[PDB]
């Protein structure tokens, strides 16, 4: 039903810093979730993010101390600010919304890619 659409990918360099956005194009509860998931070349994808009520966050063990997810509840739109990004960090990332009545239905975006570089 509901689009999700990120925007902000690209390219950026190791230690850099990068901010993801996604927008719904309807009406998102503020106590579902809206969350990042992410999926790197020859791994399976993986949880990143997620809030809900506004400022109730959830990281993976691998970002927590550098990422930091933000959600706009009036806009529908949720944010993934990146900083002290590491080479292990390049995937595409996909915003994801969990909703709360059962927890049994998961909404996808179409993905945006991120690339670290190490090269300087
Ligand atoms: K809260
Ligand atoms: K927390
Ligand atoms: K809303
Ligand atoms: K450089």
């Amino acid at each position: 039903q509901v689009q999700l659409q990120e925007s902000g990918g690209g390219l950026v360099q190791a230690g850099g810093s990068l901010r993801l956005s996604c927008a719904a194009s309807g009406y998102i509860s503020d106590a579902y979730y809206m969350g990042w998931y992410r999926q790197a070349p020859g791994k399976e994808r993986e949880f990143v993010a997620t809030i809900t009520h506004g400022t109730n966050t959830y990281y993976a063990d691998s970002v927590k101390g550098r990422f930091t997810i933000s959600r706009d509840n009036a806009k529908n739109t949720v944010y993934l600010q990146m900083n002290s990004l590491k080479p292990e960090d390049t995937a595409v990332y996909y915003c994801a919304v969990l909703e709360t009545r059962s927890y049994s239905f998961r909404y996808w975006g179409q993905g945006t890619q991120v690339t670290v570089s190490s090269l300087e």
